[PDB]
């Protein structure tokens, strides 16, 4: 019952800073336009301890599946292969990727009846916001 409130089916609602984000993590023109833009749905279930968090946009589907605790393989939206690793602190799901010397980390949290996403890279701080689709 770990994740309970975050299971379900979420659409993009807002987002702020992603473009500055993207930069700093190295995403090229090209990509940043086109992922810029999409408003992706995120599904997120659970089974047993099995978490799966889907993205399907326009730009791109992804799916991730992971125990918390438990290094895996990730190929992320914009093509790094990253090294991730996903555990919560205190209700907040909380996802470090590592790549090539660098490493971001991705907040994910129940704020009211939205899904707030926090993604940073060294300063650069970017908020997504999602709502029950
Ligand atoms: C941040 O990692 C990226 C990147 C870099 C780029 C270009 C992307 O383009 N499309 C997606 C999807 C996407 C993501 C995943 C987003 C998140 C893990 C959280 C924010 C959200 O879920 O909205």
């Amino acid at each position: 019952h770990m994740c309970d409130a975050f299971v379900g089916t979420w659409k993009l609602v807002s987002s702020e800073n992603f473009d500055d984000y993207m930069k700093e993590v190295g995403v090229g023109f090209a990509t940043r336009k086109v992922a810029g833009m999409a408003k992706p749905n995120m599904i997120i279930s659970v089974n047993g301890d099995v978490i799966t968090i889907k993205s399907e946009s326009t730009f791109k589907n992804t799916e991730i599946s992971f125990i918390l605790g438990q290094e895996f393989d990730e190929v992320t939206a914009d093509d790094r292969k990253v090294k991730s690793t996903i555990t919560l602190d205190g209700g907040v799901l909380v996802h470090v990727q590592k790549w090539d010397g660098k490493s971001t980390t991705i907040k994910r949290k129940r704020e009211d009846d939205k899904l707030v996403v926090e993604c940073v890279m060294k300063g650069v701080t970017s908020t997504r916001v999602y709502e029950r689709a």
